[PDB]
């Protein structure tokens, strides 16, 4: 069985990378694309550009460990860390040529230190809707003048006692609809049915504890990025940002300006952070479009 | 019946103030003094402070309306509304003389109005732990360096859906005691049997629900006092803040300078938001002490 439907021509299966049994679902022919998901979310965010992207490229899209239907980590949560996982599942495909990278929400904090530390691997990166974990995260406000801020679920999935697993428990799909929806300008692309599958993989006892072991390691990825940010990024990147509500509009360029030498960026109108899901057509052109500039299949 | 135990000499009663029926303890005599409790917690904070002032004092601690054993507030959860039913109930037992005020946490939110649009009824004026509602709420951060902020909570708490009520009803031993303790530095004041007290009283439907009104009222509390905060505060007033894990620290007082003449402030070492259990010798000696410098018994 599987969590999501899968696209026509699109292969789900699996690959040891370091001990852990990751999931991912595959397609197309020509250079690698990685698509990695985000929060609340796994491969399945990506099912609309995947065969799009397909026509042009080998397509992979794993779901983070411990998130869909990948093992847990064996070494941890933190960015270093899962972006070793990455990394060597890319290299699996992709072992004699660099492969592009497009990330979403925390797909980004899971990818950034093997882009930095591999970039001889990396064609070009998109980056979308989230930030890198820096000391600007630090910044966000815990509330504001229209009520619940972007951010504070930093700090409540953050918390020990397990905090947030014991609260959302039995509440799984209830909490994932407040959490999109406060998040997004287009609530209606988040049919009921497509809320009822992301929540049943989240609820599974190891993802739901998983999904918040990615902010419990947050500080310790912006620690670790502080040095790797020593070292400025050089391939061609985009970043794609919400203009909506729940956007992030343009702190996303603003601050992957301060790691890019070569980025472009665009906000978009009308949309928030679900851009996939939210903003399908205009992201799924500037994504295909980007990444074509470079060498694929015709 | 009683969610807490009421100190020796005291008495638990009931005011209806507009259709409201409040719930209060009170013993002593002489001034009056009013002490006002904050989230998570009801009247019983105050219950070792009490005594001590009893000696000099007339003092009366009522459950904020909806909490402990207090009605919901028929009018609304803002500071300016809940204010009216705490004024009023002052003035029932001190209806020709000024009174001290004390207050905690979202007690603060709850005075501050009838404080600036009464000066003439309060004497002698203690805020310890907790902003007054204003525009500097919003610099506060979602997340630090260290962990969990000082205040996430007020999103969390004034999000629609009744997303708080929903996650935590039936699991409001468990929240509590991660809620306190995550505010504290001397955590070990808080036995797992004082927990249950507060707990059971906070878990009422309506309890539950009412705590988190007071959020969802914030933005409004913060609208009201743009106004009122035109006028500074006159009385003699000492604020009180922890400077240990989960206080407020020196921000206390820098806001406190912005709303009165004269204040005094100080940060107690080692000690977090709940300053009445935490740290009870210093806060009651220097709540009492500075009540003392006016007209007592």
């Amino acid at each position: 069985a599987e969590e999501f439907p899968v696209p026509n021509g699109f292969e789900s299966a699996y690959r040891e990378v370091d001990g852990v049994k990751l999931h991912y679902v595959k397609g197309g022919q020509g250079p690698l694309v990685m698509l990695v998901h985000g929060f609340g979310q796994t491969w399945y965010e990506w099912h609309q550009l995947m065969p799009e992207l397909a026509k042009r490229f080998t397509v992979i899209a794993p779901d983070l460990p411990g998130l869909g239907q990948s093992e847990p980590p064996k070494t941890g949560y933190s960015g270093e860390q899962v972006a070793v996982y990455l990394h060597k599942l890319a290299r699996q495909f992709s072992p004699d040529r660099p492969f592009d990278l497009v990330a979403h929400s925390i797909g980004i904090w899971n990818t950034y230190p093997m882009v930095v530390k591999n970039q001889a691997d990396i064609a070009r990166l998109v980056y979308m809707e989230a930030p890198i974990p820096d000391a600007r995260i630090y910044r966000f406000p815990a509330f504001t003048a229209q009520g619940e801020s972007l951010v504070w679920h930093f700090s409540f999935f953050a918390a020990d006692d397990r905090l947030a697993e014991t609260l959302i428990a039995g509440k799984e799909r209830f909490f994932l609809e407040h959490f999109i929806k406060s998040h997004a300008s287009n609530t209606e692309v988040f049919s009921e049915r497509l809320l009822d599958l992301y929540a049943r993989s989240y609820a599974k006892p190891h993802s739901l504890n998983a999904s918040f072991e990615y902010y419990r390691a947050l500080n310790e990825s912006v620690r670790q990025n502080a040095e790797l940010a020593k070292t400025r990024l050089q391939m061609p990147t985009m970043t794609l940002a919400g203009g909506g509500h729940g956007g992030m509009g343009t702190f996303q360029l603003e601050q992957m300006k301060a790691y890019a030498e070569d980025v472009e960026g665009h906000v978009l109108p009308g949309c928030g952070h679900w851009l996939p899901e939210e903003c399908a057509a205009p992201m799924n052109r500037l994504v295909i479009d980007f990444l074509s500039r470079g060498r694929h299949h015709h």
